[PDB]
């Protein structure tokens, strides 16, 4: 069973490569771990909504070549609905290298072709009748506009992951969403205000009837509810970041499927943050993502601290 | 028809993300193209043998994965013989990315699982004796060095691309080759002298009946015959090095059927010059290997320069 959440979003091969010292410059690093991934924003948002008992769907894109043969086959095996996946005739998938350092700190080189989400995907509403939540990042905005506003039409969580992207693409998504999930950059650059505490009241009173909160990694996450301006913060759990490549990923897959279970939001809020918070305790983008009950029972422990 | 050539060794799916600046340190560069191509020594001077008109055949490892299943589909694709290639059950097949700056110049990142090679690979005088020739490289020296003995003993060109490796692993196959072309890191290494025509005198006198070339890319290719002290020197064409990726490969492979075909010495190195020079003007690794008529053209308007 489990709540049913469509996510909708990026889907990447990426090839992460563990090196002790990051590279400075021609010549040559030797890893000594590799890990070939299918994730991305969406991807690994559905894979967290799976690990964390729910049911996921992804609709994403990936072109008709073998890395999204490959991509389509590490998301289905990974617990991914992935049977409303676009092939984009034409497009190649997305990948990208990222050397992670011993210092958790990364050097991206992403492949990227916008041929991928240049055709219309169909959105009906009884295409998303049968999820309890829908969750969008801001790779595919054509296709997430319309998710999101079919799914609020229906009373159901539309929720926006509101990462970097043009500010004309967070403005354009933002007023469809029941629910939106910034991350630190985002928020700066919508808000053009430096500390997270202060961007609550203003993003707020741009979207008064939308849940708000903005995530601050080991910082935390401030929010406000809809239709108040009261500011809420939740610290998080504490622990040492090896890789927090995902973590943001793993936090918005938990709390849209805390939405369609319909828990209160302070308790969405610590169940995502600590779900996050074990993710970045291991090496491998979203391999990390925890189980439902390593993340209650991490919980629990870390709300009787001292 | 064409002579055929086994080529044995490197078999590796390179990424290659072409840049404006390399990275010097952690973030994010975006590229402006990007290559997937299975290439390594052997595969490549594989390649090269087909573009100049032989037939080729690899033996090479890749592993039972997504990453073999598609070095072995190119390899074919592009004219070269698979057929041999071994499946080394529980390894993982080769990969690298390689990002190449607008000065040509590379940061490579590699990986590799030595248990690609740790199983014996047959090489009977029946195999051997279906070939013409036989080039290999360092990457798999326990079959190179069987490959070479054989070939050799068929009175066969036996030929050893002597690049970077272990010293010990150098020494090991020189002694089995009839024939050794040498890059300039290599017989640096192997002799300690710094420059390359210093270099001829000491190799040749440790191997006195073997055909002794040190290439040194736009400076040349310096040479001894078998049996004779007497150095030799074959000046290149000069082009612009857009990349110089998989260089030395097109002219071991050239090199390797101009022998196949019995050629003279300085004509061979002349045509595996222009071969790898003309490779050198198109970016992509081995992409740019030549047709034969194209550096048969590009020679004789060389040979008539002024
Ligand atoms: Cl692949």
């Amino acid at each position: 069973g489990g709540k049913h959440v469509l996510c909708v979003g990026a889907a990447v091969l990426d090839t992460l490569f563990r090196v002790a010292d990051m590279p400075k410059g021609e010549g040559k690093v030797l890893p000594y771990e590799v890990l070939q991934i299918a994730e991305g924003m969406a991807s690994s948002a559905a894979y967290a909504v799976h690990r964390m008992g729910g049911r996921a769907s992804l609709w994403g894109a990936v072109g008709d070549d073998e890395t999204g043969t490959r991509i389509l086959r590490d998301l289905s095996e990974s617990g991914i609905d992935t049977s409303g996946m676009t092939v984009a005739p034409g497009a190649r998938s997305a990948l990208s290298t990222i050397i992670i350092d011993n210092r958790g700190e990364r050097l991206i080189v992403p492949f990227y072709d916008h041929r991928l989400h240049e055709k219309k995907r169909a959105c009906t509403p009884e295409d998303i009748a049968l999820f309890d939540a829908v969750l969008v990042d801001v790779r595919w905005p054509e296709l997430a506009l319309d998710v999101l506003t079919v799914a609020r039409a229906l009373g159901k969580p539309a929720i926006l992951d509101g990462d970097v992207a043009p500010v004309e693409t967070l403005e354009g998504l933002a007023p469809a969403a029941t629910h939106i999930v910034f991350s630190e950059p985002a928020a700066t650059r919508l808000t053009g205000l430096e500390t997270v505490k202060d961007m609550l009241p203003v993003l707020h009173a741009r979207y008064p009837q939308t849940f708000i909160a903005v995530t601050a990694g080991p910082a935390g996450c401030w929010w406000t509810e809809a239709d108040d301006p009261t500011v809420h913060f939740q610290t998080t759990m504490q622990v040492e970041a090896v890789d927090t490549l995902a973590a943001g990923d793993i936090f918005h897959g938990t709390f849209a499927l805390a939405m369609a279970e319909g828990m209160q939001s302070r308790a969405a809020v610590r169940l995502s943050s600590v779900a996050a918070a074990l993710k970045c305790t291991v090496f491998g983008g979203r391999i990390g993502a925890p189980t439902r009950e390593e993340t209650e029972e991490a919980m629990r422990q870390w709300l009787e601290r001292e």
